[PDB]
């Protein structure tokens, strides 16, 4: 099968995925 969804980088927010952006990763909120 096909897969898209993941973790991103170390310590990255995971609704930063797929973007896994350094920018969106250095800051992590699901709030």
């Amino acid at each position: 099968g096909s897969q898209i969804t993941g973790t991103c980088p170390s310590g990255c927010s995971g609704d930063c995925y797929p973007e896994c952006p350094p920018g969106c990763c250095g800051q992590v909120n699901l709030n």
